[PDB]
């Protein structure tokens, strides 16, 4: 069927190549998994720089008998990890802290410069002893580069992931995903800068709650086209 | 009264011309109207680029017997529109979805480049079949230009509106309103760039809830000076 | 002990000087104090420009019998201050409005250009009669300069504060803290601009609630290294 197949091939190529267009978004899905198997996904998109910033209050599992906990209640629990004996808790809040964090990156990403910073519970640079004096961005460990794990993007050649296991303490997150400009053109240079600046931080973020991973796969990953890897190394 | 009238005229001109000053804000009021007549207004301001980003959870009517619904409850309802059978609802959530969206723009706006993007329920570019691959900003349809409707600004010569009717599904919003630089000066060029960047994203957003449109007119529009048009084509 | 003291001195200098590094954050703590002595702290950090924006709903004391009030309830109270008879209240909401606002700035700050704008209840420039026409940023009064009060930073030579007393009406806040580039190098110039832009707005904000000031000192100030001054002029 020469021309119906040609037409199919062109439609495939148009979908596969679309992310490399000027103003086509790079895509970031962050998934937090909790001990009982619930998943919280946070989606961020931008063509130029994704800035995926998540407070530690926003990373806790926050549902309680069908009701959403307040930032105040969640921050009260987190404080006990930040500042010794700063709350009244006599048992940990490990049940609501992520077991694991998954970062799914898709599109025309500069993989040399994508930065994923797991920061401490109140947003300071992670360290044994956090302090306003030693608080910075883009620490060397944040640049994952070839530590990102290739995943199928079904023809895009443009999806990778990074996984991290937490050890029972709350964290915040700062991810910076910059656009691949390795074609030699600096989109920030010359008159185009005003247009690039106008496009930063323009796309709504979306937070979703799932009672388990299959729900996450069925109603997020496979609905929109982000391949994810489960604990058995099976892709969905 | 030559000089008391001269003084009046100068005071009029100073108020009327103020938006054209460097660091004077352009103003964006987005109003969502719901079936029972409630209005939710979202106000954004900036001198250089207004970025008016609204999640679909933030656009639902979220009050319930005097109590505000959680993002979680609202997002649970919206999911059924995004992902087939992703929630347990047996009836629609049309009662809490906007009937209509109104966008009021006032100030020294570049009307050739102002962009209003009605995006899908989870923030992806609107299309019959939304997907991470075909997710972008500043789609051609977003530039309204002469589809904006002139409204009185009482001497500013600087207010226009755009209206859109929804059809029962939830949406998110991304608006970019850039400053008119048609006097030939690029505020992003040379040393002034650092100062322009310092001014982006500095003004608090304000969300207001009204049980009906007259409340919206009385306690928002006429209080601060944004002319609005009702369903009978009367200005307030 | 020549070399153990040399080692101590070098460790002191490394902590004291760290904020002057490229990508080292400037730090902003805003503290609101309320009539019964509760404190709400808001922490913002960035290397290049801190943009510390706080809605008037976010500045009210919002805890009520251990539960967090909704933005809707808080905004309903604030509206009565913005727009005469726009709510049903027969008594003021002074109990939940700050008595006083404290701004703590630490790091490599340009003290000539740091701007602190106490804006009106709905985000407009503060004035007797607020209006969309006379809404701007960086008003002359916002530049505090030598009105900032030096505080000990324990070797950094880099902490200052500004204090303001409110008079029973709600306000919003916009603070811009730009990086000291008085070494003669414009970090926005040339190829480094893309990297500076990638770093803006990347660090999680953190809101904390304290029942009294000693809690604020014990579990925030002294935990992380921000010196604060109490009503008796004692530093903590
Ligand atoms: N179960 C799995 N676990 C881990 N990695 C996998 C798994 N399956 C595939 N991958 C990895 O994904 C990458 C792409 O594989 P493949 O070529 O099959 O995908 P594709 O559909 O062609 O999409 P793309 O256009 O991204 O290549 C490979 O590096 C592959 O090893
Ligand atoms: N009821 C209405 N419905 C739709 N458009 C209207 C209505 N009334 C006025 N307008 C439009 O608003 C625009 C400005 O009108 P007008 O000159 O009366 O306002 P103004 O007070 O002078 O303010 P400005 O300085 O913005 O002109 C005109 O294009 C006018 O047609
Ligand atoms: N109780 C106080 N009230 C107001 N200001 C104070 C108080 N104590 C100290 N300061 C001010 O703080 C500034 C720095 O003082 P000092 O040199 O003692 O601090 P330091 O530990 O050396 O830290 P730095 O490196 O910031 O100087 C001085 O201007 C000082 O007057
Ligand atoms: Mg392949
Ligand atoms: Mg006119
Ligand atoms: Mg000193």
């Amino acid at each position: 069927a020469d021309l119906s197949l040609a037409r199919q091939r062109l439609t495939d190529e148009s979908v596969n190549e679309a992310p490399r267009a000027y103003d086509a978004n790079m895509e970031l899905v962050i998934v937090a998994e909790y001990p009982e198997g619930q998943c919280k996904s946070f989606h961020f998109a931008n063509p130029f720089v994704i800035k995926g910033v998540i407070k530690s209050s926003e990373l806790m599992w926050d549902i309680d008998n069908g009701h959403q906990m307040s930032e105040y209640e969640l921050q009260r629990s987190i404080n006990g990890y930040a500042a010794s004996h700063s709350n009244m808790r006599q048992r940990s809040a490990i049940n609501r802290i992520p077991k694991k964090l998954s970062f799914y990156l898709r599109g025309n990403v500069d993989w040399n410069k994508a930065s994923i910073d797991i920061r401490g519970p109140t947003g300071l640079s992670m360290r044994q002893t956090e302090e306003y004096s030693l608080d910075r961005i883009r620490p060397p460990c944040s640049y994952k580069r070839n530590k990102f794990v290739d995943l199928p993007s079904c023809g895009g050649r443009c999806e990778k992931a990074w996984y991290v296991e937490l050890d029972g303490r709350p964290v915040s997150i700062a991810v910076i995903v910059p656009r691949n400009m390795h074609n030699g053109i600096n989109l920030y240079a010359g008159p185009l800068l005003g247009n690039v600046i106008e496009g930063l931080d323009t796309v709504p973020e979306c937070t979703q709650w799932f009672d388990n991973a299959p729900e996450l796969y069925a109603y997020h990953a496979s609905n929109y086209g982000m391949t994810m890897l489960d604990q058995f190394s099976v892709i969905h």
